[PDB]
């Protein structure tokens, strides 16, 4: 096996996720079988109770891991499909050692941080390196480790004492540390200054790792007089010293890291024996592309950028596919209601400026009835404007109730995880009995769905789920005798997977989240759908 | 006495030498007389040995001290008189307790950094904070010592513990502690992360020292969740938790940090007992003004703003009291150098449209033979343009050989400092005999100079030398025969001092350094002369 | 050149210098030429200030260097003459430092702690390195650096900098690094603790050095468990954790170390290609020996050993060349004073059965009056009771004093150091006009004196002295008409360097120390000389 130890110097997001993918990237074109872990210094055991502003949105992996957003950027880059164990945390290891005590497994011996913590650390980056991601069963070649946080955080001390240890239980060849910080250039001055680095490198150094790379991350590239301060302080040879300075998209970085040499380092420091061209084509298309698509971002998190981050990126890839520039009009669903116009009316004309004004409409998943009613407008202005539409997991359980309300006439209607009094319940409750979480089957129901051509025409699709809620099987007739056909269905057909509505453009709902299978050169085929439509090119594909 | 430390967090060219001097105005304007101490942590004795794009200028006391730029700083806020040994450094420390272990005075004891070397530092800082710098003979209640560099780093040690020590050796209503420390930014996510600010404060607690302000800098004001997680993690109250965002003149940090309250908390942390309004007055004014004035800044050392800072600053103080906004075309000297033309066109080109689109140019001081063509160059465009001149120190020494050069015709003039070959040696290398260095008196040998209005019509002046070179009293008659009077003069005839052009606008030189001598409301008459000539108000002001 | 580090953990105090010399022997067992560095991390210039109750007895150098008594380990047991910069300190390098940058040679940049200190260090440590020290002048081969003090003591970090850094610059095969720890054995509970030791190499491996050798220093050996205790938590093979127990003499521990196995640790660690021996027979003749001698020591400094450190192995040397058990009865000088037997009986009582019980006295050097009284109390016992007498620098002076007051009956006798009042004043200030300091030649003016057989009946010895005062040549004639015949003077005469008493078994002043030239196989002339007298074998001898 082959490590990479990827760690954070300064600040955390940094883009030292989108360094450790890229990275894997580079080793992908050498032709290496590459996996990742990413170690989260958090005491919680998943991201699955996590508010959307901590630490942004929750991924899905096919087996219901509910990680971090770094499995979704190794994912996107690799092409892989990574296990609940490729997230690593505090918790996940502190609940491991404590049932390995439990159980009486130390043999009557005290319990550590050294050795027993760190021991189990070292036992759970091997184990977990040699599982198969690929989309073969070959064993990988190199696993890239990111740790996150940054060094000197007392929750990231554990980890950077298992890999001081670490260093030495694999040979030379097989062990490697990049360390990813930030090179500060104020306004004031001008100076691109070092210290902060100098100081990171200096505490890596004494927690005993010797950075065999320092990733400069800065606004635009280093002075040679300031990438050579950092050799001299830091203790690095002038080709060790990377700049990542921000890029036009993150494409570019693979190609930068590229031109910095890094491939010509980890050749020689790794003992190792084209495809960064589809990368560099990628680039130079966004780069040069002209004309505009627009889509409404109907969101409930809409606070941070990070909060929707598969979902921009499936945008992205889509848009990329549609060879056009993507304005996502962030909207926080909260304005677009009826009750922001009694009071913040400024908030409440600037939402629906920016509704109207775009091409097509997403409206994503999320919990709790806080935007609601926001996204039920949206979904209303979309059938009544024939603006092409997107509902993601709460949006189509949403447009199942929009449906109800203004097209059944239902007024009452609701889900039942908002409001549990509803007459005309039309989305209900309705857990696993092995949630309907991680990758599951669903089945077309119908030839004849633009959903079913956009998956390429086979009779199932498997995709990733978050839900608890479903579409009511007791109301389903009420809604098929009118215009939604529930085109895709589970194997045992008791839940709705799939909606799309009769005489509209494009207007689906899917219970999954698309987003999470979007790949770079492979779009979501919902989201290039949605892409397709609000262009008007939907009609000439099919 | 009173005394507030002022730490330096993540970087070092933070504005922390700003924040000690807006504090000292602060405590000024509570009618406390204040005094100052720059700690260098470096091993330099003094500033006399650098090139001035290490750590900016060389400023210069009364008493010849050659000091870092922040002794120049506070001179200009508080309008203080600075001595030697304001600054305080690792050299002249550990010199000191040296020379004290070989005279025999630790009386045979071994001799350490703690307690001696600390004890060393205490005493220094209780002895400099006694002696009077206000004009009158009264003994400082305050005084601000900033410490240079940032907190862990190797050279700062010694100081964080000798302050550790200090601040039991004083009660607690005399002894208080500023940490200034950067909150960035990043353009990839626009949080502003505060983990380099925790890490930074956890340094400085960890060395003893608890901040009892924290003052975040960031380019723009922090949000109240940033400011109440700095709270949280630095454990810090949260009206003791200052942003200092960037402004648009240093005049508004002092209100800025009046805003943010500290006046408010240094009177109930210090037991301490309307100046501010010409800080806010002077501000107001800077941010209303309109309509430009121009001055070439015919620079040796062009590479850095910081190198030119105490002349930059004078420029400032005469464009504020001539109500101009002032543009410094900044010009590398070797750029107008006619051997630049031959092959670097572009360079010779932008610098003669930037020296001929200027209203007035400035020659600033310097040593050594690299630029000195191209001032020699600049003074002859200012003098047969007619645009209004202003030589300082080697700019009159540059002038005396460009009218040898190009008025009287000595084709092979030149200083004894570049040229020793030289025939027609005009100037002429004449130490002191006690280098005319620090505060002497010029005697005017004239009723009627434009500089002896300029300076007020007194007799004589005082002002602040750096140099070892002087005009010839062997080629002084040749001069003076024609065109250039030396106006000024020392006490015994021997140096030339001031000079001035006949039949010119403003052409001047002056011998010594009039920006070291500028305060925000009272600018140095030369760089007020050269601003008003530029103006053309120079003739309507006599 | 081949480095050795020698670093000490938890104490100072330890052994370190014992391990340091050590190391040094079974690298000369090796034929190699080794040398030697102490590093000294307090800030004076030199020992020659100290008290010598502060680190011990203040040794002399050939060239008049005042430093450490390691550097008389180093000289006795690699028999090599060290110069005045083999003692290096924070003192000497940061004047050296200071000088360099007033000199300019720093060329205008900033000096600071990392480089310019930490390169002086480095600079240092190999200029002296290859200075020869042996009696031919043949290069070292190996050089063991002790530094002095603990690890993570804050005057320590320069040293501990510098050598991360030189172990670098260097290839692995010619720097190495052992350190030396305690491994504390409590009363209360027998377990050997490790912890200290645990921590003592964390913190030097968190300063960046990995120890080659740990070397425990314990009461007696390490239980296996404990020393594989030490190798888990310290990261150390077991064949690399060395025990020093506490052993019957220093003799023993190259024996220790050999057994340990640390040659056959260096000769593959450092690339390196009978004499141990000598080290067994006199660590077993030591073991062996049964009879005793007893010397009186009337020292000033005696509240601790270490304050007579070279003349306690001067008169162990001398004791196992004359093969007896050595018992030195330490005596406070000041005890012997018939002051204090008007105050404190039972310590004059002592002090005074302990002298009369002594088979031959030692009056060692020193300075200042206190107990010099006492010092006369005994060497007028030492007259009249016939009992052998040696006198060393002080004590010399002090039998002139005393045959001055009871033999020529000049009751009023003095030196001019504690008494300048004096008439008859037979001791006089007599300074150096190139004190009499380090190295010179003394020339025999006799025949027949027992001290030139004892020296080998050369013309001339070549002796190490500290002393400012003499004996004066205007009373000398008056002493030598009487029983004092002063034997060894100075090349041009005008000083006495070596005194003999007529008709006494042995008594003998040296001006000298000669106890800085004993060697383990080869004493000091004179301290054989009373070693032979107080066991009678002197007349046997000659
Ligand atoms: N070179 C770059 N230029 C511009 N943007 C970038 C660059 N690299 C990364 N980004 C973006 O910057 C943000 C931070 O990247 P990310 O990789 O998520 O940070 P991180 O340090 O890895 N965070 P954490 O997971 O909290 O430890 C992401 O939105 C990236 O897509
Ligand atoms: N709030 C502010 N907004 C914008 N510019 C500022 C602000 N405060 C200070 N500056 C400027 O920022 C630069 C840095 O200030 P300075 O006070 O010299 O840094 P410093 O940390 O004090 N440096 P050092 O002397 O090297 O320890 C100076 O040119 C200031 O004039
Ligand atoms: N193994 C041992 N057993 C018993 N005594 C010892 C042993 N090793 C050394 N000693 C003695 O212990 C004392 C301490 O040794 P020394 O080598 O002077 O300590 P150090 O740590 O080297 N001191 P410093 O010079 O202050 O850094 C000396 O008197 C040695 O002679
Ligand atoms: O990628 C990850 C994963 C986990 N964590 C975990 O979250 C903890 C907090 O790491 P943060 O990056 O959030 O630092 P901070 O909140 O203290 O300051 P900000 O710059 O964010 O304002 C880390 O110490 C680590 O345990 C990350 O930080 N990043
Ligand atoms: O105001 C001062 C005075 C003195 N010094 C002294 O200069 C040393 C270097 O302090 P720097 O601020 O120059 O840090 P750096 O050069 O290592 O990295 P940059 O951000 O500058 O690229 C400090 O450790 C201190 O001894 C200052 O830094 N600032
Ligand atoms: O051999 C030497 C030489 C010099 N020094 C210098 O003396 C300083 C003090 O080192 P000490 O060993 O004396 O420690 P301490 O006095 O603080 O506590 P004790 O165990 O001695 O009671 C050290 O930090 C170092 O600078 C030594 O300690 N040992
Ligand atoms: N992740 C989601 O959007 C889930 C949708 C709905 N709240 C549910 O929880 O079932
Ligand atoms: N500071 C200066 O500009 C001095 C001018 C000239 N070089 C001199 O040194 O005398
Ligand atoms: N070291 C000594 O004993 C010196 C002896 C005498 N005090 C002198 O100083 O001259
Ligand atoms: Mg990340
Ligand atoms: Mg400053
Ligand atoms: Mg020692």
């Amino acid at each position: 096996m082959k490590y990479i130890l990827v760690t954070g110097g300064v600040i955390s997001g940094i883009g030292k996720g989108i360094i450790a993918s890229s990275v894997g990237t580079i080793l992908k074109s050498c032709g290496l079988h590459v996996t990742s872990i990413k170690i989260d210094p958090y005491i919680n055991i998943d991201a699955g109770t996590f508010s959307p502003y901590e630490h942004g949105e929750v991924f899905v992996l096919d087996d219901g891991g509910e990680v971090d957003l770094d499995l979704g950027n190794y994912e996107r880059f690799l092409d892989i499909r990574l296990t609940k164990d490729n997230n690593l945390t505090t918790g996940k290891i502190y609940q491991y050692v404590i049932n390995k005590e439990r159980k009486g497994d130390y043999l009557g011996k005290t319990v550590q941080v050294v050795p027993h913590i760190t021991d189990a650390i070292q036992e759970w980056v091997m184990r977990q390196a040699l599982i198969p991601v690929d989309e073969d069963g070959l064993e990988p070649q190199v696993c890239v480790i990111e740790l996150g946080g940054t060094v000197g955080d007392i929750e990231s001390m554990p980890f950077i004492e298992a890999f001081r240890q670490f260093q030495f239980k694999v040979k030379r060849e097989n062990f490697c540390n990049i360390h990813v910080s930030l090179v500060p250039q104020p306004s004031s001055t001008g100076e691109q200054k070092t210290k902060p680095t100098q100081n990171s490198v200096r505490e890596l150094r004494g927690l005993g790792l010797s950075p065999d790379l320092v990733v400069c991350r800065c606004s635009n590239p280093l002075d040679t007089s300031v990438k050579e301060k950092i050799s001299m302080f830091c203790h690095v040879e002038p080709e060790q010293v990377i700049c990542v300075h921000d890029v036009s998209s993150i494409y570019r970085v693979p190609l930068l890291l590229e031109e910095q040499g890094v491939v010509d380092y980890f050749l020689r420091r790794l003992d190792l024996p084209k495809m960064l061209m589809k990368w560099k084509e990628m680039a130079d298309r966004y780069d040069r592309l002209l004309e505009t698509c627009s889509i409404a971002l109907v969101g409930k998190y809409t606070k941070f950028s990070d909060s929707y981050a598969s979902v921009i990126k499936a945008l992205e890839h889509s848009a990329l596919a549609i060879n056009h520039k993507l304005e996502i009009k962030y909207i926080d669903s909260a304005d677009l209601e009826p009750i922001t116009s009694q009071e913040e009316p400024v908030r409440y004309h600037e939402a629906w400026q920016k509704l109207c004004s775009a091409h097509g409409v997403l409206v994503p998943g999320g919990f709790g009835v806080r935007g609601t009613e926001g996204k039920i407008q949206a979904i209303a202005w979309a059938r009544n404007q024939k603006k092409p539409f997107l509902g993601v997991c709460l949006g189509m359980q949403l447009a199942v109730v929009e449906f109800s309300r203004n097209v059944l006439g239902w007024q009452d209607a609701n889900s039942t995880e908002f409001d549990p009094t509803t007459s005309h319940p039309v989305v209900v409750d309705m857990p696993e009995h092995n949630m309907r979480l991680g990758k599951r089957r669903t089945l077309f129901q119908t030839k004849n769905s633009v959903m079913r051509k956009l998956y390429g025409d086979a009779d199932y699709l498997e995709e990733r789920h978050r839900h608890r809620f479903e579409v009511n099987p007791v109301w389903k007739k009420c809604l098929e005798e009118q215009g939604l056909k529930f085109v895709g269905q589970d194997v045992e057909g008791e839940r709705m997977e799939i909606v799309e509505l009769e005489d509209h453009p494009f207007f689906v709902g899917v219970q999954y989240h698309p987003e999470f299978l979007s790949r770079p050169i492979k779009p979501s085929p919902p989201y290039f759908g949605l892409l397709l439509a609000s262009v008007g090119r939907l009609s000439h594909y099919l």
